[PDB]
């Protein structure tokens, strides 16, 4: 019984709760013990969320969130639709609008380090790749950050106000070596 | 009890396959019979209200769904405000932005085998016509699609994630000979 | 027990024939005795309805459908808000992109009977007119008809729809007649 | 057992009004005794909600109506986020398209004697004031009033028939020597 | 705009409230001048749906709180089916139990004064009576109180905390008056 | 465009309308046509519900107003489950207490000639029969009338104020002409 | 921000969360500080809430769990309807079976010792008194234990369940200190 | 892809089919691929659930469907409270108005290869066994059946129509031969 574990179900959306646990034991852990990443695929749902809410009311397909097989499923519709090469790695969002997908990160490193980890995993970067941080920051492909100012600066606020929460009960440093 | 029938079911949206099923048998069929043309008359209820939903909130006017009944007493009502030629097969939509219906197809031939079974019929092609594939192509009169380029997408990426899920369960093949 | 009485019931919204039962007792009438104007009443409060309903989500304020003293109360605050001349009878919007109110009709002679019926009463008609008509007829001050054009396709296809139902109940006639 | 207990209860939203009860309690006060005060915070509150409300439907950030703690913890997060200097009293919005926070202020004085009241307590007027009146006008910074021409005459439009409402009950001139 | 007209709206349920008005409306009243007969036909009402709700979950009949109209028509069709005397007034319930109606009566006076106001206006009592008070006490017809003991205290504690909350606002003294 | 179309959609419940419109296209007829029989299968419909809600929670099993083939799937789970005989024509209900299938009737003619009318198509009447009647009367078989005696009159009420609003509308007599 | 006050969050249900939060704000106390009362004051809640619902639908009248003045105010509508003497702290329920006011207690000692604790304080007993344990031990007055053996058993081991999942987080031997 | 995948998916309750897929997943197994042991604990649930329906509102504690540590927690509570023999394995009820925890069975063979499966199993069989079955038949333990003669018929019932069900699309032999 963690303390993380309670301040993960008192802080979040059920919804992305039972996600986030759906998530994780399909890939093999319990939430009652890796109770950082816990809370990291947590903040990952609610930001790409926020994001897909982001810009038009029809404009993003979400693909993170959706079961292994469903969410293939989708990447393969769309890329048929459109004409876009085939991801690697499953992404997590696509852009009607810009005829890509998207990678969305959620870091406690500078956005160099992350966006590094994430761009030679891409190998053929064909999809668009967006990082962000619980300090503020977001590295962007070709600094296009698709979204307006507006939306992003909230998930920034989001961002933050959830590492706040954490310090308040003295689980923020757990969270900041867990990665 | 085929397996398309439970695949219809648990495929589509309730009330979708509740008005298939009511339109089936209002021109005489048995959803537990004649299943492929079940999933046929979903998919193209569910392609109609989409289309409908892409655009302003109140720029179309369904009429595919409807009872016989009311659904003429809608297009008399249409022809009599703007000052349009009454069709002679019952239209899908009306666009009250182009002052025109629409006639909208879902087929597993080519845009053009779907379009000329559609026109000829139509005779007096007043009324606009537009077709989509289970392989993405859209053929629409005078290459006006009327909607959006997200919009029309998302109607195409459905269409490909549903003939997926068909396939997954050895049911695609038998969905093909049956147009 | 009138075959119209049923009609209104079955055709307009449980909350728009509650609110024409309160106005025609509220000034001396039975819906189930004069029902044409019970009729009339729920369709000159629906017409008020999408009417304030096209346009922006904000853009303008309800006053038929209240209260009289809310009514009244409502639009002495517009009054004082802007600063626009205090009408006379009591009008059905206000709106505030224009900064004017509006008084609605639905008639069935020629929008020209009703406008002169309108205006004179009026008098000092600093407050705009906009008359509908079950044939698809519009007349408005200034010809400024205030809305999109397809909100008030939409207004007039509704009257249409409306006025063959009741022909096919044969009370159209009588409904003629009343006015 | 005062009169305007009663008329604020029946007069706003059930929300707002345990939210004033919250506010009150957690800052010394009891809405059966301080009744005008409770009035005052509870008109306060729903005008932060309409302006809140007006402009687009993710541009501002509510801070009043908060428990003291998040409500700060807030402020922090979008302080982080954008980089705007931490305010001295507690704000009521955030303007993300603006990238200021906002004080809204409901007075019965002038609008000069209110902005007065405001600004040297502001001290360091980095963030915008906003003030309205149960008269109709409204004194803001730089005379930049943020939001639409039609979204702030509905914001005045219902102080003014709240003032109404309480004169007919003979409880405004209670309200007007409180403050 | 009285005191009282604001506590019968913050007291009752907006159901009855809305029924209060419609019946004292439809008798030629108005609930914003006679406001103490509007108090007592909330509770009539109230007090009422409470009996009915006391006993088995089928076991009343509501007649008041119905259209004139229809509630006959209820008695009628009672009347027929069992086989009992149609009343003179319109009773107020119907007891399937004890195959009898039941007139219920909430009176300042005592039970005797009220019992005795509503026996020789039943004139041929072939119905029950049962009358109840903000003191507390009960006359009914042969002493047979229909309901449980339980039932009937929770109708007569109810009656006096109404009784209490009206002498929080002074406002008692005047509803004792006016019957 | 019939009277009593109208009169049978503003009185019975939505639910129970669409089973009778859906039950009696499913064996070719048109509630738009044979209004009558539309009446007549909405009010066996409602008089099957409330006998089932009559009586214990779970004591009885619905037959009609099912589709064909699952109702008599219920039929045969039944009667494995039990051990009675498997009724020739499709029951209404399964009584669990008394382990015997029930056979509701709804006429306008005596319960002799209804009844009569029943059981020589029941042949082998191992099921129970219960007849009901807009005048009053049952007839039922071994005088077993299953249900207590408040839960019947509701329904027999409930017949008659049905008769009742159709003499106001001069439509009764047209029914009685149809069995 | 502790543990605890996170698993008060996550462990009620949130009415009785906010009511207990009400409770001690109105009687002087943080739910963010005095964290083992909240946990207390959530759970004697919530077992008065299972004990008022254990029995007959309408036997119990709840007095804990409202604003202190109303509280009274049915207190002493109860008191004038019954005829029962009026305690002298605020009682928890009212059972009208019994005729009689019922204190409530869940401790953490023995039950001699918390009946000790409050039956003193009672001075003139003339209300029962009925204690719970995290250990499953209940001491009521005169051995009458009011409820059913089945509705007291489920009180017991929800008790038990809290006790151990706050053993789970390590946080139950803090919480048997405080009292 | 399998026909008893959807099957399942159509045939039981939403929340069922998910707790199915949660209690196979935790136990390591594919609802998509182990589809018969899917239908089964679909079964198993839903047979559970009618279970504790059946008899008192309050008397059974449901222990399956669950989480494995919730539901142990629950059964070391109950465990405490009345002073029972913790069990073994898992137990599905405790009834409260027997003092018993309960273990249900649904199998494919005779209730007494079933009962011989789980009696050994059970060692000391300190807690009652209930078995059913698809034929319709129940072996438990001293012959006491727990339940109402009318609640096990309905239970026998279902697992009958969902048998038919199965043989409707051949997919019953399939779940003969995989226990
Ligand atoms: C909105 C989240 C958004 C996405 C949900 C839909 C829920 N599910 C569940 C499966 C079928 C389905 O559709 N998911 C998750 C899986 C893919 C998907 O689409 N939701 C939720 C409510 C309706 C809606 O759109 N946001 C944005 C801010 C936080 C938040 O919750
Ligand atoms: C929205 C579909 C859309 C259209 C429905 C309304 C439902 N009905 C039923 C009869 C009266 C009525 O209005 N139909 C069908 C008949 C004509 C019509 O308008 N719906 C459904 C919810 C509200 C609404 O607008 N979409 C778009 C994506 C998939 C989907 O379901
Ligand atoms: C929307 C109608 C619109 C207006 C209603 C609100 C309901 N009421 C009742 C009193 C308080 C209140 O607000 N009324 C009527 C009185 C003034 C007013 O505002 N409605 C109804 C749902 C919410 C809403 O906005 N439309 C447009 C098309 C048809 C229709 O029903
Ligand atoms: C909308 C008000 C608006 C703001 C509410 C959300 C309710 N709460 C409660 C706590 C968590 C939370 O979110 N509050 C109040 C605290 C901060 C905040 O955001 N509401 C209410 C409904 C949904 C929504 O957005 N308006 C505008 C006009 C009048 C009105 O009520
Ligand atoms: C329950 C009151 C009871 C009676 C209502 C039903 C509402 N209406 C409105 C017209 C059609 C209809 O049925 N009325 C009033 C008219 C006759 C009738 O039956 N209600 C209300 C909710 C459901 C229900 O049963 N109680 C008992 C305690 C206080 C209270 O509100
Ligand atoms: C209650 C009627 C009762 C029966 C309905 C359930 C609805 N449906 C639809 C299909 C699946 C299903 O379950 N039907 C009809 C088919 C068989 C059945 O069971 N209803 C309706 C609400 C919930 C419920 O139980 N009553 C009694 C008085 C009048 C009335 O409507
Ligand atoms: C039922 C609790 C019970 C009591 C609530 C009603 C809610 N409120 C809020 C104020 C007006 C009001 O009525 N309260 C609390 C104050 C007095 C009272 O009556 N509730 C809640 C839902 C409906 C109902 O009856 N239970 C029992 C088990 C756990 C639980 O929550
Ligand atoms: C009623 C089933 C019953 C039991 C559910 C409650 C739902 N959940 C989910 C977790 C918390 C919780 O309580 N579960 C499942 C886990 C233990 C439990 O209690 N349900 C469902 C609706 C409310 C209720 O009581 N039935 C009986 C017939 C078929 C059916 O669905
Ligand atoms: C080809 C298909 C699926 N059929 C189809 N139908 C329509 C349509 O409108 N049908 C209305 C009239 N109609 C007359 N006879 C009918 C019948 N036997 N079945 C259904 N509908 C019938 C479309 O618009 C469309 O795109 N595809
Ligand atoms: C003047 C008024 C109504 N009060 C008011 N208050 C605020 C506000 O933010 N208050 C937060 C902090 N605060 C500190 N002490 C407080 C106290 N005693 N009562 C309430 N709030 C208190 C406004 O923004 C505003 O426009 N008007
Ligand atoms: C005394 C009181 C409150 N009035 C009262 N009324 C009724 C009642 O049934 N009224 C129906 C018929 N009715 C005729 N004229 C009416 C009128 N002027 N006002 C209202 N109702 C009128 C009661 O049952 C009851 O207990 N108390
Ligand atoms: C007499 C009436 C109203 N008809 C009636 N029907 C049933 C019934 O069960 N019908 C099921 C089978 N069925 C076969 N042919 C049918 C057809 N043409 N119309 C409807 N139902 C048909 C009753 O139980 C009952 O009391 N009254
Ligand atoms: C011991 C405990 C948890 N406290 C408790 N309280 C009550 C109760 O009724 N309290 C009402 C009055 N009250 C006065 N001062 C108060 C204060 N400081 N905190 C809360 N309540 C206060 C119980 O009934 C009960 O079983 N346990
Ligand atoms: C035989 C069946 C369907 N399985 C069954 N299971 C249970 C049960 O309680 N299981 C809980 C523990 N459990 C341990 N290993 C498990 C595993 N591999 N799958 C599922 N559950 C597992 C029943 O009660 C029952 O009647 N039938
Ligand atoms: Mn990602
Ligand atoms: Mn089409
Ligand atoms: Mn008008
Ligand atoms: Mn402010
Ligand atoms: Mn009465
Ligand atoms: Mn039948
Ligand atoms: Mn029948
Ligand atoms: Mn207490
Ligand atoms: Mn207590
Ligand atoms: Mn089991």
């Amino acid at each position: 019984g963690s303390h993380m574990e309670d301040f993960v179900r008192q802080c979040f959306n059920p919804m992305i709760v039972e996600l986030a646990e759906k998530a994780m034991k399909e890939y093999g852990e319990d939430p009652k013990i890796e109770t950082n990443k816990f809370a990291a695929i947590c903040t990952h749902l609610e930001v790409c969320f926020m994001y897909s809410d982001g810009g038009s009311k029809h404009r993003f397909e979400i693909i993170e969130g959706r079961d292994r097989i469903m969410a293939w499923t989708v990447v393969n519709s769309i890329c048929n639709t459109t004409g876009v090469e085939k991801p690697k790695f499953l992404p997590d969002l696509y852009d009607y609008k810009e005829n890509r997908f998207i990678e969305i990160g959620v870091t406690r490193r500078e956005v160099h380090i992350y966006y590094l980890e994430k761009a030679n995993k891409i190998k053929s970067e064909k999809t668009h790749i967006h990082i962000f941080s619980f300090t503020g920051e977001e590295m962007a492909t070709k600094a296009d950050y698709t979204l307006d100012e507006e939306s992003r600066a909230r998930i920034k606020t989001r961002l933050f106000t959830i590492r706040q929460e954490m310090a308040s009960r003295s689980l923020w440093d757990s969270f900041r070596q867990s990665e």
